[PDB]
């Protein structure tokens, strides 16, 4: 809507206080005019009709429990926007400052979040398996990253191309989490997953097998469930990315780590200049090797590490 940019204050899902960019016009709306063509957060009101209504607030204070999911969805979308802009010189997900829209309070007890091709959608969780999912910065960045992928590589969401699609979202969701630098780690969704259990997560990049996901090509899922295992086989790529960045010896193969920043540079380049809708794991290895080559040279440690990483997970 048309109005004047203001700054509200509230509390996120984890009870943390933060300032959020709003817009005043009779009501204070969750509309951030400071980033690109704006970041808009809507209320789904426990239903499934999207996007719902632009979040309206009477006094610009967002401390109600009902407000929490909206506060985080709005704030973290901003952090993710900043990541892509400041780190990769990318303006919003389409590269041309497209408006970023999110809807919270989607359905009832909905234990998931997703990008529907046009916007972000967050369930509140059932309070047992999940709490409002927008509370996890890695979850928010993961979902927004799907928008980036859809506008760039366009990886088909099934089988190996789908597994890469998932991994790219886990990778950048994690890199964004490290960017915000608040309790960063290589796990996925630990901040909003099972409030009753300590130290677990939905997925692990450092050790996919911890939650039953493959950490080597020889253990890939070939069934039809989960669109051919996109959330399962993603572990193979997640492990490789973890190794490229942190290094280590996996199944007897040693990898020299090069750090998170270079991991991000290599994968961002592969995603935006080499990967295609039908790219498979072997093709991802080639894209990453070529990306590292462009960025650091064919004889660089970076290129050697990318090769070791994929060798370690059995991807040739
Ligand atoms: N099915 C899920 O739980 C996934 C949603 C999710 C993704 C990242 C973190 C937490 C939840 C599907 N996905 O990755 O789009
Ligand atoms: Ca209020
Ligand atoms: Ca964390
Ligand atoms: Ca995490
Ligand atoms: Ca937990
Ligand atoms: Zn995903």
């Amino acid at each position: 809507i048309t109005g004047t940019s203001t700054v509200g204050v509230g509390r996120g899902v984890l009870g943390d206080q933060k300032n959020i960019n709003t817009t005043y016009s009779t009501y204070y709306y969750l509309q951030d005019n400071t980033r690109g063509d704006g970041i808009f957060t809507y209320d789904a009101k426990y239903r499934t009709t999207l996007p719902g209504s632009l979040w309206a607030d009477a006094d610009n204070q967002f401390f109600a429990s009902y407000d929490a999911p909206a506060v985080d969805a709005h704030y973290y979308a901003g952090v993710t926007y900043d990541y892509y802009k400041n780190v990769h010189n990318r303006l919003s997900y389409d590269g041309n400052n497209a408006a970023i829209r999110s809807s919270v309070h989607y359905s009832q007890g909905y234990n998931n979040a997703f990008w529907n091709g046009s916007e972000m959608v967050y369930g509140d969780g059932d309070g047992q398996t999940f709490i409002p999912l927008s509370g996890g910065i890695d979850v928010v960045a993961h979902e927004l990253t799907h928008a980036v992928t859809d506008y760039t590589a366009g990886l088909i969401y099934q089988n190996e191309s789908g597994a890469i699609n998932e991994a790219i979202s886990d990778i950048f969701g994690t890199l964004v989490e490290f960017y915000a630098n608040k309790n960063p780690d290589w796990e996925i969704g630990e901040d909003v997953y099972t409030p009753g259990i300590s130290g677990d997560s939905l997925r692990s990049m450092s050790d996919p097998a911890k939650y039953g996901d493959p950490d080597h090509y020889s253990k890939r899922y070939t069934g039809t469930q989960d669109n051919g295992g996109v959330h399962i086989n993603s572990g193979i790529i997640n492990k490789a990315a973890y190794l490229i960045s942190q290094g280590g010896t996996h199944y007897g193969v040693s990898v020299v780590g090069i750090g998170r920043d270079k991991l991000g540079k290599i994968f961002y380049r592969a995603l935006t200049q080499y990967l295609t809708p039908t790219s498979n794991f072997s093709q991802l290895r080639a894209a990453a090797v070529q990306s590292a080559t462009d960025l650091y040279g064919s004889t660089s440690q970076e290129v050697a590490s990318v090769k070791q990483a994929f060798d370690a997970v059995g991807v040739k």
